């Protein structure tokens, strides 16, 4: 059920078996994204919905900072089900703060 977790807790959940869906934009993830995540912008979800591969038993949603995650949790909770859904603390900004890996080409 829609619950909120720390910027590091998500990592362990994905390791145990959860997932990370990126709802920001498709073009933005092309540059610098997370390896644990895939990609699934809201634009696609609102249209076709969740793909049969990004439907792990439990998943988590994150944005740039989070102004669009909990914001549509109402419908997102439906589109994503059957499976569990959670919201990130400060989106991907927290992923960087946590010192977690990313698909970048340099340290910054």
């Amino acid at each position: 059920a829609l619950t909120t977790i720390s910027p590091h807790d998500a990592q362990e959940l994905i390791a145990r078996g959860a997932k990370l869906i990126d709802i920001r934009d498709a073009d933005e993830y092309l540059r610098e994204h997370i390896p644990e995540a895939d990609l699934a912008p809201l634009s696609v979800l609102e249209q076709s919905g969740l793909p049969a591969k990004l439907r792990h038993e439990q998943i988590i949603f994150h944005c740039q900072a989070g102004k669009r995650t909990s914001n549509n949790a109402d419908k997102l909770a439906a589109i994503a089900a059957p499976a569990e859904i959670f919201l990130l603390e400060d989106g991907i900004d927290g992923w960087k703060k946590a010192g977690l890996p990313v698909a970048v080409n340099k340290s910054q």
